[PDB]
């Protein structure tokens, strides 16, 4: 029940008591590894290290809580759902632009289907990023639904945009809570529709920022400035 890369947990909760892990993070896909992978369980009081964030946290199975994880500076994505629910409470996010992984990118990564990823406990995001959380655009098998859930959420940084849905595929975005440093309309933009397709069979198209629709489902008085 020790917290270190490679760790798979399953069937059970595990507190890390705080310790910091991490591996290495070279700009290449092909070779950065989940640190630790979830099943049906609960990973929390944890710290990643900023040259070691390789593939981040998996929930490959279930529902999965990551609660209060410290990302120093996110490698290649911080967590990823393929499974029934991923559960973020709490935690730090940092990444920023000259730092490890290249340019920042996704957050949150969301692959499975009739899935569900929700952020609460005021996960925040510090330095320069990409997207908080993307419904898997051109994914091999791509399909639907996909949800995602933010009832509190804080950007201390920049950001290129919150959400992205797959509108084609039922993707659907409820959010509110959420705090973004110098926020303006459309600076981020926050809910963004988009075409998902399956891979090798098109290619993804973009529709842009949308507010209350059915896909995304973001009221102008749930996002504010930090
Ligand atoms: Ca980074
Ligand atoms: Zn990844
Ligand atoms: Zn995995």
């Amino acid at each position: 029940s020790e917290c270190k890369p490679g760790a798979t947990f399953e069937n059970r909760t595990v507190d890390c008591g705080g310790v910091t892990i991490g591996t290495s993070c070279p700009n290449d896909s092909d070779k950065q590894k989940p640190l630790i992978i979830l099943k049906n369980a609960t990973v929390k009081n944890l710290r990643i290290s900023a040259s070691g964030g390789a593939d981040g946290i998996h929930c490959d199975s279930g529902n999965c809580t990551i609660e209060n994880v410290i990302w120093e500076d996110i490698c290649e994505d911080a967590a990823t759902n393929n499974g029934k629910t991923m559960t973020i409470v709490g935690g730090i996010a940092h990444n920023a632009k000259d730092g490890y992984g290249g340019k920042p990118d996704k957050v949150l990564q969301h692959n499975s289907k009739n899935s569900t990823t929700v952020v609460k406990g005021n996960f925040t995001l510090t330095g320069e990023h990409g997207k908080l959380w993307r419904s898997c655009g051109d994914c091999s098998n791509n399909g639907g639904p996909r949800f995602l859930t933010v009832t509190s959420a804080t950007v201390n940084g920049t950001i290129d945009s919150i959400a992205g849905v797959n509108r084609n595929y039922g993707d659907v975005a409820t959010i509110s809570g959420l705090k973004i440093k110098n926020y303006k309309e459309g600076k981020p933009p926050v809910c963004e529709e988009f075409k998902g397709v399956v891979k090798g069979q098109g290619s993804t198209e973009k529709y842009g920022e949308k507010w209350d629709t059915t896909n995304c489902k973001v009221s102008r008085s749930g996002v504010s400035k930090l």
